[PDB]
């Protein structure tokens, strides 16, 4: 139980990643501040954790929304007494070239993969200044890697990495500890949202032949940054496809 | 000598700095040449001045965060000029300061104007220059490979600009479209004097008071190279720094 | 005992991050071939692993030496069985201008650093082949960020990098993980080699505030990216000092 | 007649893009000292610059020899009253696997891709800070983007790199401009030293469809960056062939 009395607050953790980090933070003790649009998904994953021993706090959030997510900080401040690791993970992936693009695409992923990553950000910075926490970067292979029909979820990703990095010079010397997180290809509900259906169909394709990385092994990483000592701060962890080229 | 005779280009963000040097520079070559931005005025004043040593002009009143305008103004000018030939996605704002309670509205604004509005315009532009062959240039930044403190967002859409742009590149340069991607330090424009958070404006300009600047002039040197080279060379990236800043 | 029954072979084990991996690999159960040039500080680790249950087998071997370096790997095959973890660690950090440098300090680094790593690496890939083995390539902040008065060091980092990098193109499908950590400042005998006096006494000074990683710290991210899943690639691991900008 | 009184020295400039740079720089009036091993290759560029009213100095040069450096360094100053423009272009790309690889290959690239490029660089340096000249390093696409089979040629342009944006930072503040240029596919002699005859045969049929870039194309990057007005630095130019992906 190495995160034993310590508060994490975690976008999108109604599937995927988020899910699997909620239950692996959950798991070494920490209490979970559990956030996502889908509040049924929330509260089934929050009866399992709380049946297996574990403080949760549950919030309907869309990371867009400024005022939302200022509320949503200080909400798990009230119930859970405090913050000490933040896991900005809610993201989604619309793939399609740039040419005759759907722009609600774009705005979409600008708002929650980038904005909303930096309004959580922000809202947090105080209590994680106070607490000398760990701000956790949910980025991307996307962020490091650009390839065909992914022009603004590679922007994004790019531009969390960025943001991330910046904010580290900001915020290290305070004890603020900023991780970033890159995964490769991962078994989740990611690609079912893609509005492009070429493009979706080309990505199916394109990934159907590796073992893909599971939730659980981003979690596993998240897990290891967030457990370091505090006077290491895993900048970056860039996890990949043993299969894939 | 007119190396862009008949050429026809769509500058954003003309009415000062880099955009109005480099719509100065194209028509110089004897490229026909659209200038956009917000105030009219300094792009009429701009225009007048162009027209008057013989340059054809097409005057574009635009906020490139309007994904309406964007298109409108894109219609405007092959209405008006023929076609498209090259795009200059200059419209920018850098607004610096910490992260730590920042005025969200910094972001916002940085957001809409240096990467949506250039992915729209970028997007509405490229069915005219596949006709063309032609070729979009992107101003990004010093703040697109390089992260320093109280820049974080601004930095964030560099790099976003830089990863949207080699995608593209790798989308439709065999198709002729060249991707350009323009990286300038510190240079001698009005873009700082827009900073909102006082503490950081103060810091900046003592930073940069003590250095030569890179001038407008500089960059817009930099884009018509890029432009005038063979159709066979796409110069992907040009970073142009201060000689006198580490 | 993650590593029960595998092998692994670390480079620069004698001292620093070589000696806390070694370690790290042999307390998971692995064997573990060390590998160095001095030979009394290698038994010393050798006889304190043993004596812990270790096996171990003792390398002396100066990794610029490319007879040495297929000598070693092929007794290591013969003495421990097999080869499964290549840890690319040796490794020397001589800082200085540019401007009438010592360009000695240049080809014992290139010698070192890079052709060492270069040519262990291929030396161990047709029994990493065989075993689906993983090579760790110890960078460092130093293949990531340019910082004034390491010129020669920054090149042969950022060139293990992009080895690496392509290197994990050639060989990941077959199975083959690369891994490379980058650490920032970690409390070892690196620093007691730079020849620029002048340049040492500022590097000195420079880190001289901080809390340094340390390197069991840079030994946990090694046991974390090698005891992931095989369907796992932990390419890159950049950790970085809290406390420094 | 922009560099009317200045002087270059240009490596690697018996054929390809450095010949072209050579002829380029003299045509904007410079006096060109021009440095490779087959010096009736270099006596015949040598006639006709001076034919076309060039000042010449012909240099029968190794670059990965240290003295022969220094030597040809001296011999310029010497011939031609100083150094303004350094051209660092002497270059080999030797592609294959890393896997059972040719290690001649690796060791030729890194002392004339890297080593002789630093040699050089340091050699003319004490000239250029004088001059408050500028040193143009000929990278690659190899410096910036890794593909399979070029492992060890992308680890020198990489270094190159690396060294140099260091090399930026100890001496911009002197009016020392240092400049990068990263060609994508040249039609050059480069192709024809290949040992590795599969991969030739591979590389030689990947490039077989495009418009390549020319070395004329190059050397106006080169002089468009030494043309620039002192105040800037042209630090990097990346410049590919419009019909590769
Ligand atoms: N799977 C993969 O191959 C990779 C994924 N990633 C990143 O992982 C992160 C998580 O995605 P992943 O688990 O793969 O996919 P999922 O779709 O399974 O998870 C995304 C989560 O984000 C939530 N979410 C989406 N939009 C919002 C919003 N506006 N406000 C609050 N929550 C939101 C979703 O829940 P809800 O609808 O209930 O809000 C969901 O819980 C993303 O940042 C993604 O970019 C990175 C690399 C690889
Ligand atoms: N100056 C510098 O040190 C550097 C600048 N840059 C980049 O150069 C580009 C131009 O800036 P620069 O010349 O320096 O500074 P300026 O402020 O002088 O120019 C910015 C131009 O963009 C226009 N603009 C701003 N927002 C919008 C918008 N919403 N819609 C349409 N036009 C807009 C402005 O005119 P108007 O108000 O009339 O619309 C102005 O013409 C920017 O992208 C900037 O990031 C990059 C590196 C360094
Ligand atoms: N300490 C730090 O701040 C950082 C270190 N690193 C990297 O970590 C690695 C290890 O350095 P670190 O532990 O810090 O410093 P140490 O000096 O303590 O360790 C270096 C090890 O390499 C060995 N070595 C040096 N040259 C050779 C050679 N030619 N052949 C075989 N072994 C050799 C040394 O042993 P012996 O003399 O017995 O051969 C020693 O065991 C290096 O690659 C370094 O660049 C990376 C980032 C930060
Ligand atoms: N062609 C391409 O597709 C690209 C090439 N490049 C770079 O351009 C540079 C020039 O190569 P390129 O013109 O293409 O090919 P070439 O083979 O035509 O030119 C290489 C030049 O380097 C010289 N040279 C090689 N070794 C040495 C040495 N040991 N000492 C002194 N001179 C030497 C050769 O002359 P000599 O044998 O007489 O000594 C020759 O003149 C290289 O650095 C290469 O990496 C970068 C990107 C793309």
């Amino acid at each position: 139980s190495a995160l034993q009395g310590k508060v994490a607050l975690i976008t999108g953790a109604s599937s995927g990643i988020g899910e699997a980090t909620a239950r692996a933070l959950a798991a070494e003790g920490a209490a979970v501040a559990i956030a996502a649009r889908r509040v049924e998904k929330l509260r089934a994953l929050g009866d399992e954790l709380t049946a297996a021993g574990a403080k949760v706090h549950v919030l309907e959030l869309d990371v867009a929304d400024r005022q939302g997510v200022d509320a949503a900080v200080a909400s798990t401040v009230e119930a859970l007494g405090g913050l000490d690791i933040l896991v900005n993970n809610a993201g989604i992936m619309l793939l399609g070239p740039v040419e005759d693009a759907d722009t609600t695409d774009w705005t979409r992923m600008i708002d929650t993969n980038l904005l909303g990553l930096m309004y959580m950000t922000r809202a947090a910075l105080p209590h994680l200044l106070r607490s000398k926490g760990t701000v956790v970067q949910m980025s991307s292979i996307a962020g490091r890697v650009n390839v065909r029909n992914a022009a603004v979820y590679q922007a994004t990703k790019f531009g969390v990495n960025a943001f991330s990095e910046t904010l580290r010079q900001e915020v290290t010397e305070r004890g603020v500890r900023v991780v970033v997180i890159e995964p490769g290809t991962t078994d989740t509900e990611l690609r079912g949202h893609i509005t492009h259906t070429a493009t979706k169909e080309m990505y199916e394709q394109r990934i159907s032949q590796i073992r893909k990385l599971q939730a659980q092994d981003i979690a596993e990483a998240v897990r290891y940054a967030v457990t370091a000592p505090h006077h290491a701060t895993v900048h970056e962890i860039f996890i990949r496809p043993t299969d894939q080229v």
